């Protein structure tokens, strides 16, 4: 068996964001144009996916993050990840 990852990319530097889960766990690797490190996201989940949306040049994260029949969703508007308002009946 092996890690899961999702990834999402903005703008021309670009800026990366690369999630990964393993052991129940997703966390974050970051690129912006000068390495990477590793970034704030921390939640639990077994599976990942991730869209990305800029309004100017603010970007906008949403990450989905399933455990069993559930999947939660995490916000990063600019000051710190939040909890979504998505649900689903799986
Ligand atoms: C945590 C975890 C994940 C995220 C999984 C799978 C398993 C899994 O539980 P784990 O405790 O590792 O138990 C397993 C062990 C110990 C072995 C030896 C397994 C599998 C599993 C089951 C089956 C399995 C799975 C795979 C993939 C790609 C392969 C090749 C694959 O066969 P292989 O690695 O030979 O055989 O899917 P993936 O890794 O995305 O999903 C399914
Ligand atoms: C507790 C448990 C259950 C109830 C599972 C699975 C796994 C499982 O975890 P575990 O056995 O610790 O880790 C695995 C290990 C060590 C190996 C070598 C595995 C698999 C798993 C994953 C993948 C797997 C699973 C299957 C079936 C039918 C096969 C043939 C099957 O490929 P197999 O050649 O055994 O590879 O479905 P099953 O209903 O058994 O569901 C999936
Ligand atoms: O600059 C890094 C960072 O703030 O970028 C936005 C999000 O990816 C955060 O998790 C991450 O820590
Ligand atoms: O500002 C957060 C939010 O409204 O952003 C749009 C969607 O991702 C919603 O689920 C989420 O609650
Ligand atoms: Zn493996
Ligand atoms: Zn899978
Ligand atoms: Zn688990
Ligand atoms: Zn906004």
């Amino acid at each position: 068996s092996s890690v899961q990852t999702a990834a999402t990319s903005w703008g021309t530097v670009p800026s990366i964001r690369v999630y990964t889960a393993n052991n129940g766990k997703i966390t974050e690797r970051c690129w912006d144009g000068k390495g990477w490190y590793t970034g704030a996201f921390n939640e639990p989940g077994d599976n990942v996916s991730v869209t990305s949306w800029l309004v100017g040049s603010a970007i906008h994260i949403r990450v989905y993050a399933s455990t069993g029949t559930t999947t939660t969703e995490w916000c990063w508007d600019g000051n710190g990840w939040t909890k979504g308002a998505y649900t689903a009946t799986n």
